[PDB]
RNA sequence: AGUUUGACUGGGGCGGUACACCUGUCAAACGGUAACGCAGGUGUCCUAAGGCGAGCUCAGGGAGGACAGAAACCUCCCGUG
């Protein structure tokens, strides 16, 4: 019924880890979603200076990756098993996209280094349909329109579907 | 001993600089147009904040995401500035 070019899909699934300072500290986060994605991560420079927080502008601050394909919802689906494939429904976003968070990466794949931390992770993925790309494109740029968009109904159904997902009242 | 001891100025002095400049206004829809008219600014700063090319989009707001809270970072959406 439905047209195959409608079908929802992971876009990426952008892990970000925050620290409080640059240092030995975001180094060894930097490891942390290295080993995770197979990837090389980018840090993040804070934006302004805040005493309360202690970072000052233009300080590496945070580590973060973008993962997409097959890698994307290999790591999806250890997140998920962390939290039992349990999902509150605020997590779920008007846009049609969610996150969820998990407070130990050591649990999921990486055995514990001693030089590595016990740094935990954020998960925010980023649901799609085909033709997406056409916002992205550099050359007759488009919006998706209204009926392509993605609701915070569809992307729980979706949740519920591919990973007998439970959204609880939260 | 010789000489000098500025100017403007609702008299002079004191005070200010309207004494060389720049923006808006006055200013009466070309331009010009005065008051020690009004609101301000200038004696600098920059091997990049100069010159090309490329790639991006900004302020703000909404909705999401471990510690994270009104503000730390990540994601999407709106966004004529
Ligand atoms: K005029
Ligand atoms: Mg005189
Ligand atoms: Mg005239
Ligand atoms: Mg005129
Ligand atoms: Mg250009």
């Amino acid at each position: 019924k439905e047209n195959p070019m409608r079908e929802l899909r992971i876009r990426k699934l952008c892990l970000n880890i925050c620290v409080g300072e640059s240092g030995d500290r975001l180094t060894r986060a930097a490891k942390v979603l290295e080993q995770l994605t197979g990837q090389t991560p980018v840090f993040s420079k804070a934006r302004y200076t805040v005493r309360s927080f202690g970072i000052r502008r233009n300080e590496k601050i945070a580590v973060h990756c973008t993962v997409r394909g097959a890698k994307a919802e290999e790591i999806l689906e250890k997140g998920l098993k962390v939290r039992e494939y349990e999902l509150r429904k605020n997590n779920f976003s008007d846009t049609g996209n969610f996150g969820f968070g998990i407070q130990e990466h050591i649990d999921l794949g990486i055995k514990y280094d001693p030089s590595i931390g016990i740094y935990g992770l954020d998960f925010y993925v980023v649901l799609g349909r085909p033709g997406f790309s056409i916002a992205d494109k550099k050359r007759r740029t488009g919006c998706i329109g209204a009926k392509h968009r993605i609701s915070k109904e569809e992307a729980m159904r979706w949740f519920q579907q591919k990973y007998d997902g439970i959204i609880l009242p939260g």
